[PDB]
């Protein structure tokens, strides 16, 4: 509890997970390092009850993480799991950024996910 994301999420629309090229993907933070520029983004799948009274997928959010920190802390750089993709600025280290670390809502608002200029955002993507 009491941890987040240091990010606001990316929106899915589609079907397919998401995906970033060879050295694109990490948000846009000026007060980290080029040595830390390298992560993980997770799904976080949402479910309401619709009008119908059944249980409605919304669409799911994504969160980055930066690598060796928040829920799947403890998985290496490239670990096969579902809803986790890694990725990484060409030269980040492969170590874990606890540093860094992750966010209190209670103490900090979400900086506004930013990608660079040139980043190819899936079909279906839209951060929020």
């Amino acid at each position: 509890n009491n941890t987040a994301s240091w990010f606001t999420a990316l929106t899915q629309h589609g079907k397919e997970d998401l995906k970033f090229p060879r050295g694109q993907g990490v948000p846009i933070n000026t007060n980290s390092s080029p040595d830390d520029q390298i992560g993980y983004y997770r799904r976080a799948t949402r479910r309401i009850r619709g009008g119908d009274g059944k249980m409605k997928d919304l669409s799911p959010r994504w969160y980055f993480y930066y690598l060796g920190t928040g829920p799947e802390a403890g998985l290496p750089y490239g670990a096969n799991k579902d809803g986790i993709i890694w990725v990484a600025t060409e030269g980040a280290l492969n170590t874990p950024k606890d540093h860094i670390g992750t966010r209190n809502p209670a103490n900090n608002a979400a900086i506004v996910l930013q990608l660079p200029q040139g980043t190819t955002l899936p079909k279906g993507f839209y951060a929020e």
